[PDB]
């Protein structure tokens, strides 16, 4: 099924809570968090301990996005802040596969991400292993970039890969998501749909929300 | 030459920032200590410029910077754009803790320098001049709650008396298991600055927490 | 192409080196695989090449020398004249993998190059012709006792079809989880050097042990 | 349209203005510049700066190959020393598309480059934004290095996709390109070529660069 | 007061450490010394706590495990199960050494801090109160056989004043060419703690060999 | 004696030949020589293959100033480019006494330097090993910067230990040196000094030396 997941991102930091509130408004079921340690990507975002108390107030699913380097570190601590799903970079350590063991023996769902110019061919070792699949639609590190349309080829490479290999992990896409680029990315074959900036604009976040679904 | 009591955000409620803000706001406390890790220079990572950025304009006290981050130098016009009054960095963190904090200055903010628990005091001899603040780590870096470090006293005074011979007028700042059992040590020892996180937010009561600190001062 | 079995000294009894060696002589295995880890391409420190200097005056067999060290091209003298026979260096440990391989041969041992399950088997592709052993890891690098990873054996397919379309002739070598039960999987996805710690090791009876792999290879 | 570039880092780096001169008399279009600083190559050349020095000596078309690590930190610096094409390393970055984008968005050409052992794949993604591909043909480092054959491989397999996706950008070959090896790379593609040793060792600029132009036929 | 010889294990039979082991037994030295190098701190790797554990029940001696590895904290657990019973790290080695030596004495192990021949004695300061050794080198870290400097005894000297000022009492160890013709001056600086390692491997009677340092003490 | 280092830093690089046959007419005695690797500090200048083809074009002394991570690598490549002193900073390595040891053993005379922030004890234990100890008067990356008094409060501790154990070691300056400057670092006890932009940035290099060694 279609997946809408909200960046806290792009949300109010001073008002997490409230934010997470917000978005159970909606029927978005996911909450994208971007956890930045200024060494993957030049920003410093927010870590484990956020993500813990984030927790506490919502009942979505807590679809964690490491943009860190050696991930594998930080495993333990997620899966006590109760994320639901983990997905690191082929770029931030030089063993994927037991990086995406450790995180599902972990108990946690396993995710990939790889950078727009990272070839998708990085995946198809990875693919018998994970839950999902993210390609990045925009060069990691801040919201409110422009979309990359090229990147939609490599959703459409890995969709095929899915089918033949008849595996049936979510593929999602993650930057530059808005009312006009989402039915590119389902048509490429994503079934989650990261939106952080687009969304956060708009007062009514409810309303926001369904412009997606619509665009759908 | 006046006592400053700095709260700690980081023992506070995460997903309520703003109301934790106001919350210091009702004490007498003049700071708001924010601490920044990056995963590298200690093994956690709390929050960036950006949050620093958001929590500002929903407090009107001294946001007192701390960065536990390698290479801070890259950080100082995010966190002069983020509102920080007080950008504070190690001198275990960069190779030119000198022109670092030459830029803090530049940027228009003030200068602090930090050394850890296990760094000599020497290591802010050559800083004296240029510096607004010195933070003597009470605690090792990295979290709250741990073991106040008696020994790191030594190094406040020696500093303080650097202070006086070049008579100098950098305020000085103790962080780590500070609470009302330790924090009248850290004053005698020279200290006029005083961070505290756990013992504070552990309470209710904040406005009250902080006053059993005064009190002790 | 020759079927060869290299125990692996890591999960040998490290107290006892000279004595380990003497039993892997007294089986049939032809080479000795040994796992160099310095901690930062690894969690782990193993030993290095002062270690494997002291043991080749200990064995006549086939010094396999795997490097799972980050920067191995420092290392290569140090290997040579510690005597090593083969150096297999991972592609990703160092950003010249090409150059760090030709640095293994001009040094006079035979060059091994090998990818992490997660690593694409096109990482070998421009490697193919300079190389004289292909690793196709068989669990993430680290420690021995590991699951057997059989996606991996795709990868061995993949190089064995390449060396087949080049007309090349080097070894393919497989490295982790092989024991009498996955070994005649690796050797039928084109593998013909088997590498195996603690299957082997857990027995007292080397000779034997060695032998259920030579059997369960059936060839 | 086949363009020579002469590699700077054979020539007598205590006079680059007369030997950006040499280079002029030739029918070179492009100086190719290497930038190493003993991270990405266990050697240091010579940086931005020195590009900048250069640039008032040349008419010609300035081709810096960054052999850095995080080479996205020096787009400005090249953009404000006269750099006309920017080629950075895959290897370099974990943000080969992003550091191309700077490169475009601060109005030079963008070239991306390939170590030796590094498989053609890493291109594919790169492809639309690049006004040049370069294919190392010796490992990064120096010069006087044995011509890699193997590599043409990838000149043609970059040929191919550039057909198939009805892109334009050129295709260059750098490392041991010579009279012997020069028509070789032409017919797998390349359509730009990097000598250096070849070129400076000869007294007569002019005449050895037209070495190679007969070279091609 | 007690003097203590520890032969270094680098400079034994690796392809036989259980017998080399017992022939240390067989003198009257009381430490083995263990050098752990991970090609990081120090160019070349030795052997790490797995090879340590393999060690362990074939010695009853004090196994004085010393790291020559970045960020030692990594491997205080490794080494606590390994069977060490002290275990020295160099401040050069982490930002934290003061939190590293108590995570050291938290595992339960005995804590030592060493500091390389160009490190000031004041870099030790910080850390008296908590340490029950400090190893002051006597060479540059990385291998044996080399020339004893004894520039580094002054340094011996300070910490042995300090320890008499502070009224503390951990060992002083030394490590490095210490010899038949250099212990004596070890001695006299203040040391108690005497590492050795290729002048009593180079011997075939180990027993006399230890016995030759004991007279010249 | 007081000795005058220009610095090379701050000549035209496009005429690395003609710039030294300026400085060779002063009564210069050494050419101050900054390498500089994008690492230490932010920027690269050159490295050691470019200190190789000035080494013909001057008689002076190459005084090669290493701001670079592990100079320990590159002693033998600078002792064939024909450098003849090699100075490198405490902060660029974890073992600066095998370090200079290193350049000894290589037949080049031994410096060492500490950066403005770096305190005095770090000399120290070095002070037996070095010909001589650089204080830096601006932190190292570029020329032009305003000089930092307080760093001479350092070159008069080194002074001090320098007599108390009889050693005899130059005591170097580098870093906004000018005529107005000069005077002090001499009464601060220090005898070579380096000059970049103040000397470059006129055209008669001969009498700009001068007004340096008369300010002296
Ligand atoms: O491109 P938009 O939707 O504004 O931003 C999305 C970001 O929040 C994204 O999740 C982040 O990983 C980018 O580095
Ligand atoms: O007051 P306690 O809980 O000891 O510590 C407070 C922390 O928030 C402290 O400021 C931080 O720098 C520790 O790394
Ligand atoms: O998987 P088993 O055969 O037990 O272990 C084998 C290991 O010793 C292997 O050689 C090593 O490279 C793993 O990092
Ligand atoms: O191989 P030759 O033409 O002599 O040298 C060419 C080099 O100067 C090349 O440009 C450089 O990038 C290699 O690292
Ligand atoms: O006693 P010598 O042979 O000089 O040296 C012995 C070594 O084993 C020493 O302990 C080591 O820490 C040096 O890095
Ligand atoms: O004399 P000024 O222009 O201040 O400085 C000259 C520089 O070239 C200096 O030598 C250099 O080490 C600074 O990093
Ligand atoms: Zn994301
Ligand atoms: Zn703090
Ligand atoms: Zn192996
Ligand atoms: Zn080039
Ligand atoms: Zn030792
Ligand atoms: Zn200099």
């Amino acid at each position: 099924t279609l997946k809408i997941a909200p960046s806290i991102l792009a949300a109010d930091y001073a008002n997490f809570a409230s934010e997470l509130a917000r978005i159970e408004e909606t029927d978005a079921e996911y909450v994208h968090i971007d956890i930045m340690d200024g060494q993957f990507v030049p920003n410093i975002s927010f870590g484990a301990d956020v993500v813990a108390s984030m927790r506490k107030h919502s009942k979505l699913v807590f679809d964690c996005h490491l943009m860190v380097v050696d991930p594998e570190r930080y495993v333990e601590a997620f899966a006590q802040a109760g994320a639901d799903i983990m997905t690191i970079h082929t770029e931030s350590t030089r063993h994927i596969h037991g990086a995406l063991q450790k995180i599902k023996a972990a108990g946690m769902k396993a995710g990939v991400v790889i950078n727009p110019g990272t070839p998708a061919t990085a995946l198809e070792p990875l693919l018998d292993l994970v839950d999902q699949v993210l390609i990045m639609t925009v060069n990691p590190g801040f919201g409110g970039q422009a979309f990359i349309p090229e990147c939609l080829e490599k959703v459409a490479t890995v969709a095929k890969w899915r089918d033949e290999k008849g595996l049936s992990f979510d593929i999602e896409v993650d930057g530059g998501v808005d009312n006009k680029t989402i039915r590119a990315c389902y048509e490429a074959g994503a079934n989650v749909f990261v939106a952080g900036s687009y969304l956060f604009k708009a007062s009514d976040l409810v309303s926001q929300v369904q412009t997606l679904r619509t665009a759908l």
